[PDB]
């Protein structure tokens, strides 16, 4: 689809983290749905084959450790080897959780210092190209997240690459009285589906948001 | 295709004879939405029929007028059924007045707008060159509240903050790009992407938002 | 009542024929869903005990449906009210031999079994097809046998303008109204319907989540064929 | 959360649960308050299907051309969950299948035929050889719901039209699907489950015999 050159995204190529259910899986689709050629990750192979099933001529499924240096630029080598160079970088993958020092780190890297690292690694290119589209999915310790968008944001914008933060709120997942209470403190009065959070990161990723960086769009039913 | 998506729906886009309004105007049309874009004069009213053909019309509007607010919302209503999506587009008396306005149309339109469920309300801040900021200011504070009083009806009430955009009113030009980031002006087509992703019904859950196009300017 | 899951909340629904039995039944259910509901009646009083029953959910109008003046009327009023209609359901009937009656008796009987679906239907079309959004459900069980091939028709041509036009088609159902032993014989399922069982499938085809059914004769009858 | 369509104490079987269809089924009987087993034809897609349906049921694999594999899946249902009472068949080539339609059918019958309550929902393939497999399911719903009808069973047919799955996702065929659709768009997964799940309800118990079409005008 993309019949038009509206939202259009053929010919881009997209890395999504945490591609298998959910947000992530939902962002993938409709990235391949608008055309672009879509790469969705995971941590182990089968949930990698997933996605290449469900992704079709559309894209595929790698597996990806975003807390370990070379299986990043293992994977970057290989997209850029059969696909070309990644334009767009999807920040979705993380985990959600007292704790040893070991085990906090570990949610540290993969929610956020994984950020900063694939963020890092797919700059190379999109600077060199002056275009790029960098968006971070991020509502634990994910709260850092806005701050670092509008650092880099700043430092890239004048090479055509933007960063932005898509927020959710309280989003139907796969996971009685205490969603009563959930939907209380939303003004709209329902969860948001996962293909909202889509379409947001779709619309950023399109050449037309080329002059919307270091925003904070937040798709949460007025929460706010 | 189903994404992004108005046909169907009924869009009153205020100040739309040029620049970001026109801009807005066109792009809802393109999209499939009916349009009808306002001006203050008859002649600015055929001149946005011309240019809309099929996909909608001109009325004249004053905005700070209520008989005119009641008559074009009942001409549109008689013609083309209920308004859908309103964006309101275009020293302190000059910021009250038009403040005024925002409240009078949105009010106007909200009756149909909740009975019905849904709708959309985007409010176009002005674009970028203290009057400015409280402007601005004035009308992010309205969607806010407005926002928070709708949501559960399923309306979404959104700002769209326009930064350095290129248009008729905007060497000093060096000085205007050295405070954006990204070292260009806007494009009045970059504003009305905006509007139009917050029109449709992809954005059903966005509501109380400033989505600021500035190149980062922030 | 509580979910997005079959919510007609927003919607418009204008019921005919809702005074009593599958009418009423229609009309309380998508009441109980959120619609805002018009119920008909072809009396004032009629009109009343249709309002007294929907409360702040909707209300009563007396509409002869084989009058084009009285449907322009009763659809201006709802227009200028509540909004256009979104959902139409054509349950108005009369169910009374053709060769015993007269000329005059006999066109009586089919303008308000199936004339008043065609016009009904064009009437509250125009206001869907603009806003690409609409349902429109005929009740008819052999209103007249002619109503499954116009619902077939309509629905082809407004298909792409996303409204749905259907039939439910309800087998012996439990009205007001041996003979009971002999009906029940020819019901594999060896029940009456209950009214609300229609209401169920109205309400079902009428929401958001029956978007891709159309042209269909659902049918509701405990196995006849 | 309201009494309208509300499966909570039903036991739901859905096979071919893993993706698609299925799993659009499995997900919405779930949502509506039944206990959901989904069923693949592996282990490993087994416990996939129990990830994504958490508490609100479980995957097991089954192997619907065995006997023994459908007679010790429903005992460890029955034995954990209580009597299956909705069952959502999701699928020459033909015969075969519609083989396992009648041997699945008339296990899970024993039970709801004594309860005097039951649901069974055939979902025929998306949309020559696929009008054989339809009709195949039809002739076999249609004799069967005549059969059960009166011991408060029902047994239905839902028919896809074009539904946007893996299989049916070049530029120019998809051009030509759409061409017969009158309504001029693919269907979604989610509208085949409604349209499963309003036939598995309480609502539903006096449509039986039905094929229900979710195709857009396409017949």
């Amino acid at each position: 689809n993309a019949m038009s050159q509206f939202m259009n995204l053929e010919g881009k190529v997209a890395l999504v983290t945490g591609a298998s259910r959910g947000i992530g899986k939902a962002i993938a689709e409709l990235l391949a749905e608008r055309g672009a050629k879509v790469i969705g990750t995971a941590t182990s192979e089968s949930g990698a084959q997933a996605i290449s099933d469900y992704l079709g001529d559309n894209g595929k499924g790698m597996a990806l450790n975003v807390t370990n240096p070379e299986s990043i630029e293992a994977v970057l080598k290989a997209i850029t080897d059969e696909f070309g160079g990644v334009d767009i970088l999807v920040n979705n993958a993380g985990i959600t959780r007292r704790m040893k020092e070991e085990e906090w780190s570990d949610i540290m890297e993969t929610n956020l210092t994984s950020i900063f690292r694939l963020s890092k690694a797919v700059l190379r290119g999109m600077m060199k190209k002056r275009q790029g589209r960098i968006i971070n999915v991020a509502s634990a310790a994910k709260a850092g997240v806005i701050g670092f968008t509008k650092s880099m944001a700043r430092e890239v914008a004048s090479r055509g690459v933007t960063v932005n933060t898509v927020a959710p709120g309280f989003i139907e997942t796969d996971m009685d009285e205490q969603r009563t209470a959930t939907l209380a403190q939303v003004p709209a009065g329902r969860l948001g589906d996962p293909r909202e959070i889509a379409s947001a990161v779709a619309f950023l990723a399109s050449p037309e948001a080329a002059y919307i960086t270091g925003e904070t769009l937040h798709v949460n039913g007025g929460m706010y």
